[PDB]
This record gives C-alpha cells, structure tokens and sequence, in this order.
C-alpha cells in the first residue's frame, strides 16, 4: 500500500493551487515495480496532468514505466447565468464551482483569471463547465510587444527582457525574443508576463 501514498503524495504535491483533495492507484504491475524502496517519479512524458498516465519509475540507471490512476477534485470556471454568443464573460456571469477535475471536458478553465475580457463562441447555460473550445479569451500578450521574462529554478531566478513573437492569452504559450536574438519559450501570466520553469 505505500506505493500508492507515494503516488498519491507526488501528485498531491504535482497538483498543489489546481486540487485540494487527490487519490492515485497504480495499474500496472507491481512486480514490474523497481528494485528501490523509493522510486524516483518523472513525468517525461506529455503533459497530462491526471487521470490514466505513464509515470517513469527511475531506480538508479533502471528505468520502468509505470500505469497509473490519478483521481483530482478542485475547482473549475462554470457558468452561473446564461451568456450570449458574443456576450462577454464576467464575474456576475461565471462561478468557480468544486468538482472532479479528471471528469471534466477537454479545455475547461479552471482559473478566473483566464477568462478576463472573453466573449462566448456559443450559447451558454449555467452550470456548464467553461471550455476553451467555446469561447475567446483575450490577448493578454501581443506580438511586437516587449515582455518581460521570469525564470525560476532550485534556488535559481532569471529575469530577462524580450519581445512577444506571437498573440497569446492568459496560461497560454508565449515564444519570446530575447534580446540577444534567442528564442524562448513560457506561459504568458495574468500580468502580461512570460514564466519559463526550469
């Protein structure tokens, strides 16, 4: 059974500001398991955050893949009144509401912050999850723009200046050109600035 409160701790650890309560099961073979007591978690693989993925067990130069199960439950953007396809999305409009993450449709917005000045792509009840599918967020980041870029690693912190390559909104991938000529590559933050995690 401690191998899956290790799981479950990794991930609770993984999901730390998306979830408040998660459960992990492992589904794979436990005689495929390494030889370590403790395992080394690596998720070198997509980006999935929960449900049914691959995590790789690394046991000092051995290396497994292990199935497993991630159960998440946090909050999510839902509508709470109807919107009108063009209407835009507000704070008397939509409502974070607690559920199961790993249950949720593609694309739903988790944060109200994404959602600052976007317009519905369709018709909207409430209750219903907001998707990114339905709708359209704003440019927080537009291209030309300079930005500044913020890198944070163990005990380690860049700041740097560049300029936006590409439109981008809040949580939504932004390629900087650095001034030196270099492109990088971060997540555009509600500030308008762009975090590289290193």
């Amino acid at each position: 059974q401690d191998i899956n409160a290790q799981l479950t701790t990794w991930f609770s650890q993984r999901l730390a500001g998306f979830s408040d309560e998660v459960v992990v099961t492992l589904r794979s073979s436990p005689n495929l398991l390494p030889s370590c007591e403790q395992p080394a978690f690596s998720m070198t693989g997509s980006a999935k955050l929960w449900g049914n993925v691959n995590v790789v067990a690394r046991c000092a130069n051995e290396k497994r893949y292990l199935q497993v199960n991630v159960q998440a439950t946090g909050n999510y953007v839902a509508v709470a009144a109807p919107i009108a396809r063009g209407g835009k999305l507000t704070p008397a409009n939509v409502t974070l509401k607690r559920g199961r993450l790993d249950q949720l449709p593609p694309r739903t917005v988790l944060d109200i912050r994404q959602i600052q000045d976007a317009v519905s792509l369709r018709d909207l009840a409430p209750g219903q999850p907001v998707q990114l599918t339905m709708i359209r967020q704003a440019w927080r980041v537009k291209a030309g723009q300079r930005v500044q870029v913020i890198a944070n690693g163990e005990g380690f912190s860049v700041n740097a200046e560049g300029q936006a390559m590409n439109n981008a909104a809040v949580a939504q991938n932004a390629r900087v050109r650095m001034t030196s000529g270099q492109i990088v590559s971060g997540t555009v933050d509600s500030d308008g600035n762009i975090l590289i995690n290193l």
